[PDB]
């Protein structure tokens, strides 16, 4: 019964990981029953969803992406909990180039191909005047030669405010946390040799925790702690930040997120006149030496790089060069501003940009909830639900098997990307 069964929770300070604690609260679970263990109280400082904001948009490369985003927009506009940190701006995608504007033609048509009606509230602008009339921040001399794709269902999302808003009821509600080495994973713990029953795990303080089940959401840190048999690479993307005055982010007031496949993107100032600006590359991977538990040897795994160890870190001289040209191409009357709080955020990608939830195919009771590949912070609200459902063996078919445990399905180092990620020791400057 959920009311006796006690589960522990890695991670539980991030993304999925937080969602998934969410979600037992709500089916019944006894709160004391509940452990959760990150290295950093919630919300977790390392969390790749520890952001000023991240985008909400549909995107249709898999199978079960259709439900996933109806499911999370739902809750984004609707659910009391999560609702007051999404903005609802809508997001235009431009290009100016042929390559460019043929696939902003092909997107749009893939939209139209689901036959729900998303051609409602998703339009392509082949004039000038059409792009103006969404963002008017614009010049008419800047946009020459643009096409555009309006997404009306786009916005932001309140990132690091929506883990808290969880993290807060989760406190609230008597959860039982441990942070620091009591909350950083080091194994499980077994019931017998063969090592088919899970019956815990223990942290690397040496403190020993016993349940029923275990749910690790490590994030991209999941590939170093557990054998995923290289499932999941970890890659990092970068971003800066810019600073404008009131007057003058006050042209940039409720702004679309403007995004284009050949710089990148930006968003609207927040309350503080803050405008953060990613890239767009294939990502870095950071291979150290590891020994994920599971693997009879040290492998060489892609792990996050320690922002706590290594405080002069920014990103390499190559992202502040494409970071520029983005900032030159969207916002050139600021080509004078400042970067500031340059950082590199971290993700684990799959073979096929599917998620990897799915119980352990040796160990009973231990169940992975990682591979978000990029594009998961968009399910916040509704993937904790579907973890119950996968522990409690009632997961739908449509997700189970996407899901599903799958090593040697094909290379996560490319994944459904340009390129294969490029390695940090080969970009000078971050350091
Ligand atoms: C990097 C990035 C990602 C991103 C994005 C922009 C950047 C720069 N923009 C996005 C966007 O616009 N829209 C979107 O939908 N997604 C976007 N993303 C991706 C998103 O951030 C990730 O997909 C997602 O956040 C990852 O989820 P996950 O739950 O997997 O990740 P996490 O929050 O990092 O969770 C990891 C937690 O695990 C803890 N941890 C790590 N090790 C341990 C151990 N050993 N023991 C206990 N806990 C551990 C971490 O501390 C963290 O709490």
């Amino acid at each position: 019964p959920r009311a006796n069964t006690k589960i522990i929770v890695v991670g539980g300070g991030g993304t999925m990981g937080s969602s998934t604690a969410l979600h037992l609260l709500r089916a019944g679970y006894t709160p004391s029953n509940i452990t959760v263990l990150d290295t950093y109280p919630i919300p977790s400082a390392q969390s790749a969803g520890y952001d000023l904001n991240k985008i909400f948009g549909i995107r249709l490369r898999n199978k079960p992406d259709l439900q996933l985003y109806l499911e999370a927009l739902d809750m984004w506009k609707n659910d009391p909990l999560f609702k007051p940190f999404f903005h609802n701006v809508g997001q235009m995608d431009v290009s100016s180039t042929e390559e460019g504007i043929k696939k902003l033609r092909m997107r749009y048509q893939s939209l139209l191909d689901a036959g729900i009606g998303l051609e409602k509230t998703n339009f392509l602008l082949e004039s000038e005047d059409e792009i103006l009339a969404k963002a008017p921040h614009f010049t008419r001399e800047q946009i020459k030669g643009w096409k555009g794709l309006f997404c009306g269902d786009g916005g932001w999302l309140a990132a690091a405010k929506a883990i808290n808003a969880i993290g807060q009821f989760l406190k609230e509600q008597g959860v039982k946390f441990g942070f620091g080495e009591a909350g950083t994973f080091k194994k499980p713990l077994f019931a017998d040799a063969d090592e088919k029953t899970c019956i815990g795990v223990e942290t690397v303080d040496g403190t020993k925790y016993y349940a029923d089940k275990v749910v690790l959401a490590a994030g991209a840190w999941s590939s170093t702690l557990v054998d995923l048999e290289e499932q999941c690479v970890s890659k990092a993307w970068v971003f800066a930040h810019i600073q404008l005055t009131p007057a003058e982010a006050a042209a940039y007031k409720n702004t679309p997120v403007i995004y284009d496949g050949d710089y990148g993107f930006f968003i609207e100032p927040d309350e503080n006149g803050i405008i953060k600006v990613c890239d767009e590359f294939p990502g870095f991977t950071h291979f150290k030496m590891h020994q994920p538990y599971g693997s009879p040897v040290p492998k060489l795994i892609s792990v996050p790089r320690s922002h706590a160890k290594h405080p002069t870190d920014t990103y390499p001289h190559a992202s502040e060069v494409t970071i520029k040209k983005a900032i030159n191409r969207f916002l050139p009357r600021f080509n004078d501003k400042e970067l500031f709080n340059r950082a590199m955020c971290w993700c684990t990608d799959t073979a096929d940009a599917n998620l990897l939830v799915c119980e352990h195919p040796r160990w009973k009771g231990f169940y992975l909830a990682t591979g978000d590949s990029g594009h998961s912070f968009k399910l916040l609200p509704n993937i904790g639900k579907h973890v119950v459902e996968l522990l409690e063996g009632r997961l739908e078919s449509v997700f189970k098997d996407a899901w599903r445990w799958r090593p040697g399905s094909g290379d996560a180092l490319k994944s459904r990307r340009a390129a294969p990620a490029k390695d940090l020791a080969d970009m000078p400057g971050w350091r």
